[PDB]
């Protein structure tokens, strides 16, 4: 043990995949770094805290477009921002569940200033850039929580209209990402309806 | 003890409320309805089994616009089903979670192959018409969990630039309803355009 907040997020990180959201613990977490509970006190308060961390994690790894390049349009910005959210989410086992209920930090404060200033100056209204925001997270959260449960659901679970048969069918078979590229798609046209203004 | 699956659907949708679905069990069920656990078996298999009459419970009550009424918009209608599936989630403790990962079962046939076939006599290919009901219902859910979780998040934790201030104070100030009132508004436009063709 070199003791470090770099190895306990990596190892609860790992934790959360063995056992997933519910069952992880900082009991269970101490254990499998072999140091005693206290110890980790040093690094992480208590589960709700350790969550925090390892949804701040799963963005610093993979939420990449968390900022606009200039010459790319708000509209591709708020399809890759989403894109790679989306991919945070999807990093690890619970990653939606882990994030769900968690607010902007103070080291996120920048990004999602700039995030606000880049749509503004496209010419949105602050309101109306915040809600183009929420719009897109609730939805990319929505797709992945759902994503997300369908296989542990599936574990757990044990003859129709041949339209609901075939609507079924279809949704099945086409993965997640369709359903997701197009429900952001659609916002993405009321959004350049609304600015069109 | 009548010995009911409505009183036992009641009783647990009522102990969803003391506990929350992470605390829900069959063992804390009987123990409310004062009956030995065996006995709450001839109704009720397990958790998930449970969770999935509780997620079906919730939208008899109150997902009243399962159902297209003619001269009726399918832009109202998908409005109006947004609104009470949402209200369905909303009328429980983790409504949003229960729902979470269930799928269309038999009593849910008509309903929804009546769902897919209205849109499609409105001009959706039944691939569009599935993938509207998928952004709606994604957008919603993600919506209500966040909406959801909130609060029991807030209990359990503990300064920046002005715009994000500005931004994060609207947004804090303005419910869970305009977010949710305007996601769905972006979603109807992507679909009057994708539509128009
Ligand atoms: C293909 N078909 C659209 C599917 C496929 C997988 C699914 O997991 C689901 C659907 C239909 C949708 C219908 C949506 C609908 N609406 C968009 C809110 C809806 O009215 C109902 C309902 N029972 O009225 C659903 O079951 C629903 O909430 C739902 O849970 C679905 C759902 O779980
Ligand atoms: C007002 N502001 C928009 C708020 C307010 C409450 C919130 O709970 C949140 C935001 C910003 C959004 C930004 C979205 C952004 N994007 C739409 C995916 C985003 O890029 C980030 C990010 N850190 O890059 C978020 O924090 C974000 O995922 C997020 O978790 C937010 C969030 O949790
Ligand atoms: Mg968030
Ligand atoms: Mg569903």
């Amino acid at each position: 043990s070199r003791l470090d907040k770099s190895k306990v997020i990596n190892s609860a990180l790992e934790l959360l995949n063995e056992v997933g959201i519910e069952g992880l613990t900082t009991r269970k977490l101490a254990q499998k770094l072999g140091v005693e509970q206290p110890t980790l006190y040093w690094h992480v308060k208590n589960k709700r805290a350790l969550l925090d961390a390892l949804a701040i994690e799963m963005l610093d790894r993979h939420h990449t477009h968390f900022c606009p390049l200039e010459g790319e349009s708000w509209q591709d910005f708020l399809r890759n921002n989403a894109k790679s959210f989306r991919c945070a989410l999807l990093s690890h086992r619970d990653g939606a569940k882990v994030h769900l209920g968690t607010r902007p930090t103070e080291k996120q404060y920048e990004t999602l200033e700039n995030q606000l200033a880049f749509l503004c100056q496209q010419g949105f209204s602050l309101e109306n850039a915040l809600y183009a925001l929420s719009a897109v997270g609730h939805f990319t959260l929505g797709c992945v929580l759902e994503d997300q449960e369908h296989q542990v659901a599936k574990e757990e679970r044990e003859s129709m209209p041949p339209l609901l048969r075939q609507a079924i069918e279809l949704f099945d078979h086409q993965g997640a990402e369709p359903a997701f590229l197009f429900g952001l798609e659609l916002i993405i046209c009321g959004l350049e309806k609304q600015l069109k203004c």
